[PDB]
């Protein structure tokens, strides 16, 4: 398929396949396109998906000018570690 945009509510299957300022995320029902995140929002700098019995990640990268920092919160217990965005 051609360059599929996001617009918050569009099916994606590529590393991005979303608006110039959007990022593709993973959703329970199906993979959809979601907007960018900002300081304070969850961040993802380490994700491993491929082996059997894996966990879904419903998040996207931070907006331009933000740094991905680790965030200790009662949630990473699932498997992967949780991070947060910081406005540079």
């Amino acid at each position: 398929m051609p360059h599929i945009k996001g617009h918050e509510g569009d099916p994606c299957l590529r590393s991005s396949d979303c608006i110039d300022g959007f990022c593709c995320a993973r959703h329970f029902w199906t993979k959809i396109c979601k907007p960018v995140l900002h300081q304070g929002e969850v961040c993802t700098k380490q994700r491993k998906k491929g082996s059997h019995g894996l966990e879904i990640f419903q998040r996207c990268d931070c907006a331009k000018g933000l740094s991905c920092k680790v965030w200790k919160d009662a949630t990473y217990s699932s498997k992967a570690r949780l991070h947060v965005c910081q406005k540079i």
